[PDB]
């Protein structure tokens, strides 16, 4: 089940074949189905030929949750083209410091006043989404943008910037094949499925929602981009929901208000930070049929335990096993493997650790080292079973 040496956009080419007609994307002003999301992503690839954007180059996409992004993402994807995508609501010297340090081609705001504020930060070309949008349909009609071309598994596909506002600039850097191969292996813990509906709180211009937009497309899944927060849940048939602290405490809090709750729902996965038991228990109290899954990551490989759903109540220290495929392994101060009850460094090594820091040798080759290993300057242990747990 895991895949190797895989292209982004060939997850979107399969599922546009194998189920053409089932839906993939719904956002507040629409629903596309596979083939709809295929035909759009092909037509903007054609708009990026039309604009001369060329393999390898960088595009910085600011744009809300809605079809349109992730049809930027796929059509840049199917061009070797590098998508750069940032939050909206960055400050004037935190864009330029971002737009410079990707050097990208061009840029793509939410809308007018959006591009406004970026062309005070940019020289580059900065294009509005509803008026390149009007092209794009066009483009679409005409069938343009189904041509292949090269890209390899190798190509970087996506920069993810971490750097705050505060810090000098800094995206990891990240190719298609280690994109790929995360998603289907946070995907064989996890067992997202087709009939899944899965609710997306979670921006696409940050890794956890990037890989929900991912693993949706990998297994034919449909993804929901989004107070009413319950009935929006119920009356969307959603099984799969991403969340983080903060929105689980808003969730248990207004399930209260209502009784008639989210059935559907079988699944909640927390990255981001600990989620308390407090929470956990007043999630499965609200929705009796749905797991709390346990996991942990950085960035700079995107996943690195999952703990397994069947496993829930297990083990309550623990951030859960090594994503299939991966090695976790715990280093002393002079990088000598530690035994299991031993605290050290976690470390990781595997076909998701990422390519480094975008043009950043210097920073890259302190947490990337022999790279190949990866060190995520967070320290833990593993029990003999190879859980993984934080601290000694």
């Amino acid at each position: 089940d895991l895949r190797y040496g895989g292209l982004v956009h060939d997850l979107l080419a399969d599922s546009g074949k194998a189920t053409p007609n089932s839906d993939a994307m719904e956002d507040a002003f629409g629903t596309w189905t596979y083939q709809e999301l295929l035909n759009h992503s092909q037509a903007f690839s054609a708009w990026l030929d039309g604009k001369g954007v060329a393999r390898g180059e960088r595009i910085v996409v600011q744009l809300p949750n809605i079809r349109q992004t992730v049809a930027v993402f796929y059509g840049a994807c199917r061009r070797g083209v590098v998508f750069v995508p940032l939050n909206p609501g960055m400050k004037p010297f935190h864009l330029r410091s971002v737009i410079a340090d990707a050097d990208p081609r061009l840029v793509i705001a939410e809308d007018e006043t959006a591009a406004d504020r970026l062309r005070d930060v940019t020289d580059l070309p900065v294009y509005s989404i509803d008026s390149l949008w009007a092209d794009v349909e066009r483009l679409r009609d005409a069938g343009a943008g189904a041509e292949a071309v090269e890209v390899s598994p190798e190509d970087l596909a996506v920069l993810i910037y971490t750097s705050g506002s505060t810090a000098a600039p800094k995206a990891v850097a990240c190719p298609h094949q280690q994109i790929v191969f995360a998603a289907s292996s946070i995907n064989a813990v996890l067992g997202y499925h087709a009939e899944d509906i899965v609710f997306c709180r979670m921006s696409v211009s940050w890794d956890f929602g990037l890989y929900k937009v991912l693993i949706s497309t990998l297994t034919g899944a449909k993804l929901v981009l989004a107070i009413a927060l319950v009935k929006s849940l119920r009356e969307s048939g959603a099984t799969m929901m991403p969340i983080v602290p903060s929105l689980a405490s808003m969730l248990t809090t207004l399930i209260r208000r209502d009784p008639e709750g989210a059935p559907t729902l079988r699944m909640f996965t927390n990255s981001a930070a600990a989620l308390p038991q407090v929470t956990i228990d007043a999630l499965r109290s609200a929705f009796p049929g749905a797991q709390v899954v346990r996991m942990y990551g950085q960035t700079e490989c995107k996943r690195i335990s999952i703990m397994p759903p069947h496993l829930e109540h297990e083990r309550p220290d623990s951030v859960g096993l090594p994503l299939p495929g991966t090695t976790i392994e715990i280093l002393d101060e002079d990088g000598t493997l530690l035994p299991p009850g031993e605290p050290g460094e976690i470390t990781v090594t595997g076909p998701h650790v990422m390519a480094g820091y975008w043009r950043a040798p210097e920073i890259t080759a302190r947490a990337y080292r022999r790279a190949m290993r990866l060190h995520t300057g967070d320290y833990g242990h593993l029990d003999e079973d190879g859980f993984l747990y934080f601290g000694g």
